[PDB]
């Protein structure tokens, strides 16, 4: 059951907007601890590895990780967003009919997760990103700003798609896969 | 008058939900049927030829194949989507004044068609796809996910727009338009 | 306090849903005006200098020029929207926490912009188009359909942002910057 407080470890007013807009009543920021109140708690860093690293010692702690989701996500009854886990999602989000979102995600703003997608723990989807249908994000991936996933596509663990790119093919090994940068003329 | 439950033809889930977000209390999955009590039908098939030859079928049956348009979809009261005519507005998609949708079309998950737009019949415009004011998109015409269509053009019939692809001049030729795919570095 | 009729001088209709949507009863279009009732103003020219001229004249007429934000738009509790000020904010656009818009912007549809933004008076950002944390837009710039600015970037004053293209770089001269246009295949 929600408490009525949250414990926050930019990105901070970010997830105290969302945290508010779900109805808690005041955020603490963070930046020994096990003696304090057990209010809900939540890692507002958006780098992968920091958030698993302090995720996993809230969670030894004693803290509850909670999930922050806006109230305008729209996950199917049918998707699965795994319980506390520390996964954010954002204003505007779509999740479709039996996608599958793992522990530490971030599900940035108007990003599209389509049915039967699979996004891999600490995996990070850039603000309008999109990931068509059946689609597997490994663990530790990031999807830039306006990126997007072709159907049926993998994409293998700690991997990068730039801002604006556009995956077309599946890819079992780590990589770095790039869009086109605006040209000045 | 929408009946209570309704005949669904991955993408029957998800129409599922868009359904009961309308209040449907009950789908039933078909995949003669003249004999059976006559709620309404949906179509949810991706595929624009069989979409066509279903609907005509169904229609040949006796049933009113309704529209689904889940809540969240922002309709300027002076557009005009084709009322009964099998045509599917996902989440979070905005139509806006005087634009005209026909028969047949998928508005997929955020995408937003500008005032004056008009959508020909059997069109699917995917997720976060854009057309901009008065762009007319001919029939049975595909627009990838995350494309967008500049103002005033139009795409003949049969055409198709990749991924990401940025249509910037008009076709009055049937044709395939593809932007860039990701590269790996 | 918002009165309930509006003046408003395609776009005017689109405008006139906006200020329905917020619950202006009437809506009356312009296309000597100081002898007439003081309704709300609004200026639904999406030309950056017109809009301008026209702002600063019927400024001096002594009308209020109104914010027209819909209901949909999401802008957080720290960002600053500069009050009565001409400025269009479409459905679903997302301003996040201590972002600030200056007078006559337009944000169209599902366009986002991170925390800590400034987007400088009378810029134009198009629908979808999505600029990433503490990025500074000048005065009078355009972003175009489905654009994008990655974090911590300055646009200088005057610049433009073509359809789809993804700016990468810090630009404090005045530009033109592309992206690439779908090819007939
Ligand atoms: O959980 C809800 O409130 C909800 C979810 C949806 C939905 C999710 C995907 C398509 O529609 N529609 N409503
Ligand atoms: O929305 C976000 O979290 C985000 C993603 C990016 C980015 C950097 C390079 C490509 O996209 N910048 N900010
Ligand atoms: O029909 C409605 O409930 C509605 C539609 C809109 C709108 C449509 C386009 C811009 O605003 N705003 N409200
Ligand atoms: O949202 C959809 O229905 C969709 C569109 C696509 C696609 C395939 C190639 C370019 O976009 N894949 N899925
Ligand atoms: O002002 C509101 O009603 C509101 C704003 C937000 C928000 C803004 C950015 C992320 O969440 N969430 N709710
Ligand atoms: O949403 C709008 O106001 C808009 C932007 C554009 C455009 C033109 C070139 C690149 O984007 N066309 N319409």
């Amino acid at each position: 059951a929600r408490t009525e407080k949250i414990y926050i470890y930019g990105h901070g007013l970010v997830c105290e907007d969302v945290a508010k807009n779900m109805g808690y009543k005041e955020c603490i920021f963070l930046d020994f601890e096990s003696t304090l109140p057990k209010y809900d708690f939540f890692i507002a860093i958006g780098n992968n590895e920091i958030r698993k690293k302090i995720y996993q010692k809230i969670s030894e702690n004693g803290f509850k990780i909670v999930n922050l989701i806006h109230k305008s996500a729209l996950i199917s009854p049918s998707a699965i967003v795994e319980e506390n886990a520390g996964i954010l999602i954002m204003p505007y989000v779509v999740i479709n009919a039996k996608a599958k979102i793992e522990k530490g995600v971030i599900l940035n703003t108007s990003s599209v997760i389509e049915h039967e997608c699979v996004i891999g723990e600490f995996s990070h989807v850039s603000v309008g990103a999109k990931c068509a249908g059946n689609v597997k994000i490994g663990k530790n991936c990031f999807l830039g700003i306006n990126s997007c996933v072709l159907p049926n596509l993998s994409l293998a663990d700690d991997s990068i798609l730039g801002g604006g790119a556009t995956l077309v093919k599946n890819q079992d090994e780590k990589g770095v896969f790039v869009g086109v940068p605006a040209k000045r003329m």
